């Protein structure tokens, strides 16, 4: 779909990277969904169920969806439209170090927000300063640009 039809959004962190400790892991996650928040009707639960909108894993390779990962670098993680299923879950490339992104490795934070971008229906940006944009750059400012905060809004107002 191009939205999500109900307003209240859960997520479901099937599995973790031990890359970072569970409790970081949570709240990257939980800091990525508040960003989103702020500028949606939306609310982002997260739930213990395999029923939740936004399925988050960590996984290598092949990993059970027909998309593989391909080891370090390259592709970082996916994330699908708004929809059933599949549909909305989100993966991330656990041969990739996530960090903070301050030093070696990628910010998880960044990335989710990204990908949870793409789980709520945006697509990519051609503004480079843009968290949607195609290409990972790591940024201590403020994510979001006007472009991400409009293409949102054209969705979801
Ligand atoms: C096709 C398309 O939509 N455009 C790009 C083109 O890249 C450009 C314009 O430079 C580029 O086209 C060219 C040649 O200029 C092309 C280059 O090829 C590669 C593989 O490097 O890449 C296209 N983009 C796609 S779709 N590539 C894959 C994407 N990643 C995922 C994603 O966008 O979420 C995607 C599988 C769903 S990624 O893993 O590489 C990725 C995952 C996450 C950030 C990310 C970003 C910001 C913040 C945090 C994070 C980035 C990138
Ligand atoms: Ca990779
Ligand atoms: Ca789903
Ligand atoms: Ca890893
Ligand atoms: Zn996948
Ligand atoms: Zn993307």
């Amino acid at each position: 779909d191009l939205k999500w039809h109900h307003h209240n959004i859960t997520y479901w962190i099937q599995n973790y990277s031990e890359d970072l400790p569970r409790a970081v892991i949570d709240d990257a996650f939980a800091r990525a969904f508040a960003l989103w928040s702020a500028v949606t009707p939306l609310t982002f639960t997260r739930v213990y169920s395999r029923d939740a909108d936004i399925v988050i894993q960590f996984g290598v390779a092949e990993h059970g969806d027909g998309y593989p990962f391909d080891g370090k670098d390259g592709l970082l993680a996916h994330a699908f439209p708004p929809g059933p299923g599949i549909q909305g879950d989100a993966h991330f490339d656990d041969d990739e170090l996530w960090s903070l992104g301050k030093g070696v490795g990628y910010s998880l934070f960044l990335v989710a927000a990204h990908e949870f971008g793409h789980a709520l229906g945006l697509d990519h940006s051609s503004v480079p300063e843009a968290l949607m944009y195609p290409m990972y750059r790591f940024t201590e400012g403020p994510p979001l640009h006007k472009d991400d905060v409009n293409g949102i809004r054209h969705l979801y107002g």
